[PDB]
């Protein structure tokens, strides 16, 4: 309906939004069991990209009850193709040739995150909630089996459980500092982390959950 410009420079520099996503991510990390090849997983940096998402404002409403004018809630399409990153640190546990033969601290960066999602942004009491709804190309939308009008008789019904991936692409890069095999275990950790991050966004940033920022 209507495109919205966005001051990425202002957003990219707000120290409270950056800490805030780090707070969200680390707090949600503590619910994830870590397998034998990793210890002490934490998000240590977060960098918004150079580029904003394209944003199309579809609708405006009073925020839904469950988030509890001048309170407001936007229904938006985010088309994000930028270069945002998340840095994680961890201890890589090598279990070859013996169990815990060696432990190496490593740094990983999740980046190249591609999404094209319907999303809610609820502003109330100086707070912003961000709740990803579903990919814009989810078949449930074309088939009219999922309703995404928050005002809104059948908003996000039982069929939302069959939602497709919210994340269209994602890369993880491990930085070296590990001349010391190691790469087999890094590969297991890369795979583990992509899956973890997918699951954390799905379960904690997507309706009926959301990211709560100040
Ligand atoms: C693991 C996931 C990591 C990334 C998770 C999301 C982190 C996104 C980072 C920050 C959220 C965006 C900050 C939005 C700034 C708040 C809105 C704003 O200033 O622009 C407001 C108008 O502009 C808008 O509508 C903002 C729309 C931008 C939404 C951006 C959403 C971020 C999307 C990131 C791409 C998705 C990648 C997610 C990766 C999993 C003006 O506000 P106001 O009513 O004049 O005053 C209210 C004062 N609070
Ligand atoms: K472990």
């Amino acid at each position: 309906h209507m495109s919205v410009e966005i001051d990425w420079d202002n957003i990219r520099g707000d120290l409270s939004v950056n800490q805030g996503v780090k707070d969200f991510l680390n707090s949600r990390l503590q619910e994830f069991e870590l397998p034998s090849y990793v210890n002490n997983l934490k998000v240590t940096n977060f960098d918004l990209g150079t580029m904003p998402p394209n944003v199309i404002l579809k609708q405006m409403d009073d925020p839904l009850d469950e988030f509890y004018n001048t309170d407001v809630q936007l229904l938006v399409e985010l088309d994000y193709k930028g270069d945002m990153s998340i840095e994680l640190s961890a201890d890589l546990v090598l279990n070859y040739p013996s169990p815990q033969f060696m432990i190496l601290p490593v740094k990983l960066r999740i980046s190249d995150i591609g999404m094209h999602c319907l999303c809610l942004l609820a502003y109330l009491k100086k707070q912003l909630f961000i709740s990803f709804l579903c990919d814009v190309s989810d078949p449930l939308l074309e088939n009219d089996k999922l309703q995404v009008d928050p005002s809104g008789p059948n908003f996000m019904g039982k069929r939302a459980l069959e939602r497709i991936s919210l994340i269209r692409n994602i890369k993880i890069h491990t930085e070296l500092g590990q001349l010391d095999s190691v790469l087999r275990s890094v590969g297991k950790l890369e795979e583990f982390l992509v899956d973890l991050f997918r699951n954390l966004i799905r379960k904690e940033a997507a309706w009926p959950s959301w990211i709560d920022l100040d």
